């Protein structure tokens, strides 16, 4: 699995449950292709996105529709989404974890990234 | 000042210099039509973007250069920019900071939104 | 104004006011002593604890009273308080901003050292 | 496994490996009393530091030691240790999962609570 994504709500101290995202990547002449998308599973967690043959050398985007999730809980958020722009496998093929933790006006990101 | 950008730095401890960013607005046809821009000042906040008159309802895109930022100090970063995508409302006056604090491999951003 | 605090919502995307908190300094035998208290403006900073003669070298601890600042709003916390426990040092002239981001079940703690 | 602490690295956007840590109980008398201890995993994660049976409710301090980190990385950080206390099984046993994010001048926590 070399790209996952992990969401976690900050409110309820849970795990963000059916958060929709889209992921893209930069074709070459700098538009946005569809790459692949699905929702977050009941830990929070997106796995199966892509294959190592496929997630070639590349900028992607991670779009991760958090204005829905809000609105789904009677909160209407500052975020429409929360975008994560990255250059993937220009040193040889790596194993990406996006993870972001939401909060209503404000939230984290970070990476890990393993050999 | 309706719209105003704080950029700090979780490495440093210090305040972001010289960022550069963007602020687009979403136009009709779904596309990001440049907005005004700037660089951080020696206190990390972008202040004069924009007048209370043009900043109406609408979507709109800062995207920070975060990547020139921590190239030029030597750090080699994850994301190829921050961008923090959001919907301005009316709802009485209201004044919006935009806030990031940046690490090489994370970022974390809020909204003030104050009367 | 050699230490000041910050502290704002992230629920909310709002200054966090009255949110009360105490500063401590370690002693020699590794308890807390109270050095300095007070609760946030309505910008949700807290000024003038403490002087430049008074504010020497040692281990401090700033306990913010989050859980209170929740309850007061109807939201059920996580933690009993946030705790940011720091060494200050002297090299050259520095002033000290702690700044919190408060969510209900996470927060966040910087630093903003400058001369 | 009801209680795990799960520690990463910002800077390098990895697992932060090595992190001691100390886990402290309030104890009658208001004193913080030794309740369980140990060090991350390469993983990050640190599991096994008590049973259903042992975790009975009460206040509870995860100290970890981020400061030793980041010197044994060539850093000076800001913080002495990441300090996080919390009310714990109040309602009934829960697994908590406690998780910190961490950069040289600035760390986030979260919390997630699973029944
Ligand atoms: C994402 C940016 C951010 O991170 C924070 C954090 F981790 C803890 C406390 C905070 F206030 C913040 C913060 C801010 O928004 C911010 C900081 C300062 I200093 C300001 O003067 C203003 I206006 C806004
Ligand atoms: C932005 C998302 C995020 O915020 C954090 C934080 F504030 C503190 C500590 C953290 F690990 C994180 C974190 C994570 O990346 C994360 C959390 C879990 I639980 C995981 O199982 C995995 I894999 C990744």
């Amino acid at each position: 699995c070399p790209l996952m994504v992990k969401v976690l709500d900050a409110v309820r101290g849970s795990p963000a449950i059916n958060v929709a995202m889209h992921v893209f990547r930069k074709a070459a002449d700098d538009t946005w292709e569809p790459f692949a998308s699905g929702k977050t599973s009941e830990s929070g967690e997106l796995h199966g996105l892509t294959t190592e043959e496929e997630f070639v050398e590349g900028i992607y985007k991670v779009e991760i529709d958090t204005k829905s999730y809000w609105k789904a809980l009677g909160i209407s958020p500052f975020h429409e989404h929360a975008e994560v722009v990255f250059t993937a496998n220009d040193s040889g093929p790596r194993r990406y974890t996006i993870a972001a933790l939401l909060s209503p006006y404000s939230y984290s990101t970070t990476a890990v990234v393993t050999n």
